[PDB]
Formats: structure tokens, sequence, C-alpha cells
């Protein structure tokens, strides 16, 4: 993709699991014998050939070898430039000079879909510089981008028409118009189907290596593509390739452990925050999910785990709130082109981020940034949202203002028990339909709200806004009352009420028995009796109990028929998403509860069903997990014949979360006040453990042995 994700995607997103063919190919075909050799080893046939691929930090170098002839190939992206390597390496370890040709075939949709845009795609050739260049002049709104495919050398031959690569009769493995001649004649009319391949004739001798370079890239307008594969093609490679892994080595090498674990140090120390990244803020799109446009709660949270990230993060997200107080809950990254929603939770996730930056960071000049609102055409009581298009206003305000204003926004939606309207839905998207023009209350939303409350009180008590402090604290003080005495079934806390008043979350429905968001949030918020919290977390053990399939079941008895309507996540199958099954965003909160409350062993118990490795895909007979087990998923399946299955991995909101669990929960490092607090209870399996963290350039060995103690200098707990 070049700018947004299936808006201006380059090749094919097939989200096939059982086919999936290629969107672009790399072949090294012979001359003589007519074998087809491959890196890759969906694009081979021969049952004797071995495959090596490795996927690092930025790169991903895939070798094939087959008939004593070593194809390496290797693939990373440009820094600064919106450009794609790829480094082709035909090692010959044969015993006679050999005759090859090396193919570099892609697949030219441009936006969200082929079918639409297949007859509208023009391809061009340039002659002294040997690359293809193709544009989607009917694009809506990407009609003037330009992409390419050049070469490191004088390519030979090329073609811009799948009829004439592919053709028919034949597949990705067996593209005919690779095998069945020597001649690919260069087309630039426009046919029903583009592409563009490349060509290149060798003559290798026995011992000897040719270092190709394939170049893939786009940018608007013809003469800045022009200028861009100038440059790119004077660059080099290695060189790009080392700063790529140098930058990674350098963001990734300033939290390093050495915990007994030889599962816990190769996800935290490597995997976790360079799937959060790379996944989550520098491309939003993964192989089941895509969507690149930015979102407001999950842009919010992913830059929480580090730190002028959260700052800059924070004072976007802000500058897009309308003045009457509700916030766009989704917006296009360039346009501004967003959503007005009526879902309630979105306008305390901001003051969450407040409170936690002002007390990680301390600076305490964060709350003056003169941000402007935006202007829109209103709501009508008919519909949920509406995309229109914002426009900037000449009202500005300050953090402090906006945060204000959410909150004011937030205690007009209340309901007439005194906790919180869902109206649209609160965090869980699925269990919509239960407030729209009625009276649907929540426990998660009351929790999660009291908890911001809780500091922007001290906030406007040091600020000295008096009578917006007293009514904040009125209304704090009736929440929580209206908590402890509506909310508690018996042994924990329900979820909600419907607009009929029927409770959902307690032991008198026929589903949704019990949730666990609320007993997490019981004590991730601060507030609630110590036993009461205690026996909320000892009643979650009824659907954590299951340690065969080793999951963390958000509801027991799953959505199967619409008594009140919960919304559409009764569509869901049964244990599939967030109905009725794992949902690895809510369990976080789960063992940062458990850890927090005191339990350690429990803790990291709990913990180890959450982490990929060690999980399912262990042991060579674990083909129920069918997902990569180096990267954290979404959701795990729970129930019917595909228990234990995971599925839309890395696109998971659940990696800064898990990564800030395994930091505080069980390492226990904390910045509370810019100081680092170290507070570790060790699991009784464990000895002790060394963290070396860098913060502003200050590299600390801090080691803790089996009671206390650090390597530096001897100090007591919470140095």
């Amino acid at each position: 993709w070049s700018r947004n994700s299936r808006d201006y995607q380059l090749t094919p997103w097939t989200n096939d699991p059982v086919i999936n063919r290629p969107g672009e190919a790399f072949y090294v075909a012979d001359v003589e014998t007519g074998k087809l050799y491959t890196p890759c080893a969906a694009l081979s046939r021969d049952p004797e050939a071995m495959f090596e691929t490795r996927h690092g930090l930025g790169y991903s170098i895939l070798t094939g070898v087959a008939d004593t002839l070593e194809v390496e190939l290797t693939q990373t992206v440009d820094r600064e430039k919106p450009v794609k390597f790829s480094q082709v390496i035909v090692r010959n370890k044969g015993s006679k000079s050999r005759r090859l040709k090396v193919y570099a075939y892609v697949e030219w949709v441009l936006g969200n879909n082929g079918q639409k845009s297949a007859p509208f795609i023009l391809s061009r050739h340039d002659a002294g510089s040997n690359a293809i260049f193709a544009s989607n002049p009917y694009s809506i709104d990407y009609s003037a981008r330009t992409s390419f495919l050049t070469l490191d050398s004088e390519a030979s031959g090329f073609t811009t028409s799948r009829r004439e690569f592919i053709g028919r009769f034949g597949s990705a493995q067996a593209p005919q118009g690779i095998v069945a001649g020597a001649a690919l004649s260069g087309t630039t009319e426009v046919d029903g189907d583009p592409c563009a391949a490349l060509m290149q004739e060798i003559h290798l001798k026995p011992g000897e290596e040719r270092h190709m370079t394939f170049i893939l890239g786009d940018a608007d307008n013809a003469e800045e593509a022009e200028a861009l594969v100038k440059d790119v093609r004077q660059a080099d490679f290695l060189s790009v390739l080392e700063e790529s892994k140098k930058f990674w080595t350098g963001f990734t090498g300033q939290l390093q452990v050495s915990t007994p674990d030889a599962g816990f140090n190769h996800m935290v120390n490597n995997w976790l925050p360079y799937q959060a990244l790379a996944c989550r803020i520098l491309a939003r799109t993964a192989f089941y999910q895509s969507s690149g446009a930015f979102g407001f709660r999950d842009q919010l949270q992913d830059t929480l785990a580090f730190p002028d990230l959260a700052r800059t993060q924070i004072l976007r997200a802000a500058g897009r709130q309308f003045p009457e107080g509700d916030v766009q809950h989704w917006w296009l990254p360039l346009t501004g082109a967003g959503v007005r929603t009526t879902i309630s939770d979105d306008v305390v996730w901001l003051a969450y981020a407040i409170n936690q930056y002002v007390s990680a960071t301390g600076d305490a000049a964060i709350l003056d940034e003169s941000i402007p609102f935006l202007k829109g055409p209103a709501l009508m009581p008919g519909q949920h949202d509406a995309f229109f298009q914002p426009e900037t206003s000449e009202r500005s305000a300050t953090l402090y203002e906006h945060a204000a204003l959410a909150l004011d926004l937030a205690i007009h939606r209340t309901g007439e028990n005194g906790l919180p309207l869902i109206l649209g839905g609160d965090w869980n998207d699925g269990m919509n339909r239960v407030g729209v023009g009625g009276k649907g209350t929540s426990v998660w939303l009351g929790w999660f709200l009291a908890g911001a409350l809780r500091d922007f009180i001290e906030i406007a008590e040091k600020r000295g806004d008096t009578d917006r402090v007293g009514k904040w604290a009125s209304h704090r003080e009736k929440l929580r009352h209206v908590l402890e005495t509506a909310g508690w079934d018996g042994s924990y806390y329900r979820r909600g009420y419907f607009d009929d008043g029927t409770p959902l979350g307690s032991a008198s429905s026929e589903e949704c028995q019990i949730d666990s968001l609320g007993q997490s949030w019981s004590v991730l918020s601060g507030e609630g009796e110590e036993g009461r919290s205690r026996q909320a977390m000892d009643a979650v053990m009824e659907h954590l109990v299951d340690e065969k399939t080793g999951i963390i079941r958000l509801f027991t008895p799953p959505f199967s028929r619409a008594s009140h309507d919960p919304g559409y996540i009764k569509g869901y199958p049964p244990g599939v998403r967030e109905n009725g099954g794992q949902y690895t965003h809510a369990a976080t909160w789960v063992v940062l509860a458990l850890a927090k409350q005191g339990r350690a062993q429990e803790a990291w118990n709990c913990f180890k069903l959450l982490n990929p490795v060690n999980h399912a895909l262990d042991a060579a007979s674990s083909e129920t997990y069918r997902v990569e087990p180096y990267v954290v998923t979404a959701d795990v399946y729970g129930e019917g014949a595909y228990a234990g299955r995971g599925g839309w991995s890395w696109y998971t909101g659940s990696a800064g979360w898990l990564y800030r669990a395994a930091v505080e929960g069980i390492l226990g490092i904390t910045r509370t006040d810019g100081k680092l607090h170290v507070s570790p209870s060790l699991p009784e399996d464990w000895s002790g453990f060394s963290i070396r963290i860098t913060l502003d350039g200050k590299a600390r060995d801090i080691a803790v042995s089996r009671k206390a103690g650090t390597a530096d200098v001897s100090v007591s707990v919470d140095g």
C-alpha cells in the first residue's frame, strides 16, 4: 500500500487462508533444462527442494535450494521513502556454466478492489530508465499516483498483460509465458488485466553469485516519480538494510530482560514492541483486517505502552473534537473526513490518556495547547452515525478545555439509574442496540468514568475551577454509591441493563451470565471494596478454569438466541470473536488485575495462557492453533469443532496491552513520577532476572535477586 490501506493498495489483498495466490512472484527459470526454481515455497511444486524463510525485525530473507542452485531473496523498505527493495541472489553451487532468465512479476490493482479498475489502469515503459509505470486515473481520490518497477541493471524483456505472461491454461507455478517461449513482447495497449514483468539473461559460472535489486514503490506526479526512481536506482541496498536493522535494534534495544523463561524473553524483548509499532501505528493492516484509517481509542491506546509518541497522539486526537463535546470515532489521515457516532466511551478515553501521560512524564505544560474545534452538520434521532466532512473552525481551546467538554458531555449522557448510558454501545461494539433511544446503562463504563474522575478532581483542584470540581465530585460520589448499590449481582459485578430493565451479565439470564470487564476494572480503576473485588476475581475463575484449551472466556454462555437483542453480536457463531470466546484485549486487564491485587502466582499462570509461545502451537501436533506463534492474536475460539483455533492475528489491540502487562504486572517496572519504581513479585519457579532500560540515554542494569536489591547498588523496594 502507498498512502492508506485498502484505498491505494498496489498488489491484490486476497485474505484466502486456503489458496492465497501470490500477488507478485520471482522466478529464476532455467534455459536449457527448463526447470523452474523459485525462492518462494508457494510457487514451487518440486518435492525435493528445501526452503528457508527468515522473518527478522524489519526484513525477510527467503532462500530456496533445489538442484544445487541456491536462490536467496531479501525484502525490506526504505525509510522516509515510498519504495520497496527486493534483492535477488542467485548462488550457483553446481559444476558447469548455467544459463538463467530471472523474472519479476507483479499484479497492479490500485485502489480498494480489482474488477473495478481492471480496465482503467495505464501502463508505460521507459527506455533510458528500465521501468514500468502504472497509474489508475479512474480512482476517486487517488487518480494522480504512479507506481513503478525498476531494476539495477539493463532488463532485456518486459510485459504488461496477464494474458501474455500467465496466459490461459496456466497458474502461478507454471505461467506458460515463462516456459513456452523465449520472447516477452512489450505490450503497452490497454487490455482486461494489467500487470508488469521484467527479464534478465545471466551466464553464470560454477562458484559465482549475481546480485540484483528489484525496485517497487510509488509517488504522485510523473516527474516526481521519475526523480524518485533515478535517486533509488543510483542508491545502494546493503546500506538501506543496515539502516533498517539499526533502527529496529535501537528501538527494541531500549528495554532488555533476562528472565529464565525461554519463551517469555523471545516475545517481550523483540516481537511485542515491533508488532505494536509496525502493525498499529505504522501500518494499520494485517492478513485478516485492513483498515488504514485512524481510530480514536485505537490510536489513543496504541502509544501508551511507551514517550513523545504518546504526546503526539494525544494532540492529534484531541484536535478532533466537536464543540458540542463528542469526538470522531473514526477519521481518515489525509482528507480528515470521519464519522460522528453515538458511542459513549470514546469521550472518556482522552481523559484517561491525559491522566496517564501527566502521571508518567509529568509535563504539566502539555495542558496548554491551543487546538481548534470542528464543525459538523449535527445529528438526527434517526441514525447512529454519519460521514459528512469536518471543517476547521476559528474557535480554539486548550487540552484542559477539551477534557472538560468531554467529561461534561459524558455526565450529561446519564440515565435515570445514575449509571451512564451506552446509546450505540460501549467498548464492545457488538453490544449495540441496548441503548439507542432508551435507558441502557453499563457497569464497565461507570467504573471507567469514576476512574477518570478520581484524577480530574485533583487536577481541577490544582487548576482552580471550584464550580466544576464541586459538580464532578458530587457526581463521582453519586456514581460510586450507585455502583455499590445497583450493579452488584451477589458474587460478582453485572454488566449492564437493557432498555426493558432486564439485567445483563447476571445469573438470572440464560445468556451472558458472567462478564469479565466489570470484574477486572473494579480493581483497575482503583475503587471498590477489597472483599467484593476478591470475590469478583474468584468468580472470574468460572470461565478461566478451562485449562484444557488454555483460553480466558469473556462470556460463559455465548449468545445463541435473541432473547433481548443485545445488538449485532448475536450473529457471531457461538465462541467466535467477542461472542463467548477468548478476547486477548480483555484478558490482559484480567492479568493486570490479578497481578496488582497481590496474587502473583495466579497472575503468572494466567499470563502463560496468553503468550502465543508455550500456547497450543508448541508441539508438532498442535494443528488446532493454526496461526503463527511469534505474534499475539486478537481472539481464540472457544466452542464447537474449532475450539482452540486462533484467528485474526497481527492487527490486534492486545499488542501494547500485553506488553504493558509483562512490564508492570510481572516485572513491576513503573515510571510513577519520572523515577523508576521497582516492586516485583517473582513466581516460585523463578529465581531472579535482570532488566536493562535506557531512559534519557541512561542504561541502568537493574538486577533483582530472589528477595530484592539492585546490581549497581543495594537499594530497598520502590527505588
